[PDB]
């Protein structure tokens, strides 16, 4: 009955009740009964009444019954540099980009290989198996707050699955990419015309307007989706190597492509892109390359990180036509 628990009252119903209204406003899906969220509020307006300090603008109760649910993209920083990639488009190259690789830090380096999809960037900031930021790349230190819109995509998970085998981490900033799957952005297409609004030249670009938007809930009717590809600062998490990080990602939720295979030399690499290059056109979404990338965490930190770019990694793009 007194101000330590009086604020954490307030604040566990707060969060619990603003995140239901977020599931039912924006989503139209809530996980409880409207029985049930009837009731969170009046306790949380009970507790308003007894306490009038509480009582504020932003408050779910005071003020904003329904409303508070916009996207600004205000500028937000990302934990670590989330640089862009060097390109290969011929075959020397990527023996040349595999060349210093092996000049230095020599053999003990696998290679895992990735598929390219052509989507958005979104960086995913997760805070004790919770999600509390999304954002975009912009610059690559700092990028565009879309919190709102990136919860409601169906393949983010608002929060972090608990796993034995992998101990949920404190603090975990994974990248991805959102895209549109091509059935689903011709049906988004069509619906735009129905509505006598400008439909969308390709994937990527839908992929992309559909996440600006400053009103959330036009995003969740939207079919977005996504793929983990790559983290950035992480707490309490040391993996050993990237392909054993996709384990961890699945552990908790997160989304990861069945694509991706590990190839001990660069052999096997060239069995991949020669591979891909014609079977591309078989997945459900845009691939315009595959991305190699030095798998070995620690080999990683001992190559470079140059400016806008990784040194352990490189894509290779196929050409268009
Ligand atoms: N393994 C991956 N698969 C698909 N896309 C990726 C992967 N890794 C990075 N990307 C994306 O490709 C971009 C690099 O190409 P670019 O932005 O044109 O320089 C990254 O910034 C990400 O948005």
């Amino acid at each position: 009955q007194t101000a330590p628990e009086v604020l954490r009252q307030w604040q566990a119903l707060a969060e619990e009740v603003r995140e239901h209204q977020f599931r039912y406003y924006v989503r139209d899906a809530p996980i409880i009964s409207d029985a049930e969220f009837d009731e969170l509020l009046r306790r949380l307006e009970a507790l308003e009444e007894q306490h009038p300090e509480l009582r504020t603008p932003d408050s779910p109760t005071q003020l904003v019954g329904g409303a508070g649910f916009a996207t600004d993209f205000e500028p937000v920083d990302h934990l670590e540099r989330m640089l862009s990639l060097d390109n290969a488009f011929t075959a020397d190259e990527l023996a040349a980009w595999a060349g210093r690789i092996h000049a230095e830090v020599g053999d003990a380096a696998h290679y895992l290989c990735e598929l390219r999809i052509d989507g958005v960037a979104l960086s995913l900031v997760y805070r004790e198996g919770r999600l509390t930021r999304a954002s975009t790349r912009g610059d690559g230190r700092t990028g565009e707050d879309v919190t709102l819109n990136a919860r409601t995509i169906a393949d983010v998970p608002e929060r972090l699955t608990p796993g034995d085998d992998y101990p949920v981490p404190e603090v975990l900033e994974v990248r991805g990419e959102v895209f549109f799957r091509l059935d689903d952005f011709q049906a988004l297409n069509a619906s735009l015309v129905e509505e006598g609004k400008a439909p969308f030249a390709n994937p990527r670009n839908s992929a992309a307007g559909s996440l600006r938007q400053k009103d959330p809930a036009v995003t969740a009717r939207r079919r977005l989706r996504m793929i983990c590809h790559g983290l950035g600062h992480v707490e309490g998490f040391r993996p050993a190597t990237l392909h054993q990080a996709y384990l961890a990602l699945r552990a908790w939720g997160l989304p990861v492509s069945e694509h991706t295979t590990l190839a001990t030399d660069l052999a096997g690499v060239r069995e991949r892109i020669d591979y891909w290059g014609e079977h591309r056109h078989e997945v459900d979404h845009e691939i315009d390359g595959v991305v190699v990338k030095v798998d070995e965490v620690a080999l990683q930190r001992r190559l470079g990180s140059t400016s806008r770019a990784p040194r352990w990694a490189i894509a290779y793009k196929y050409p268009p036509e």
